[PDB]
């Protein structure tokens, strides 16, 4: 039981840090598609003018 | 020990999936961060051509 408990705790661990690393990656992603769109609205703009 | 086993074996597979989740994420982070940095510099060009 005492290594069954040890192995459960480790694998608990990793999962948890695994969901929190999932989170900050998936808010990651959001953010940086903002942040492509508003790229590309300037480049359309940019062209335009540059025309 | 049978559901410390259980618990392990059910720890893992969610862990496993996590990271998986992880891998999927970062790939869409490192292509959408290549796709941004193309958008600036087409940004770039764009405000040397209006100059």
């Amino acid at each position: 039981l005492k290594d069954a408990q040890e192995k459960l705790e480790l694998a608990e661990k990793k999962a948890t840090d695994a969901e929190a690393d999932v989170a900050s990656l998936n808010r990651r992603i959001q953010l940086v598609e903002e942040e492509l769109d508003r790229a590309q609205e300037r480049l359309a703009t940019a062209l335009q003018k540059l025309e």
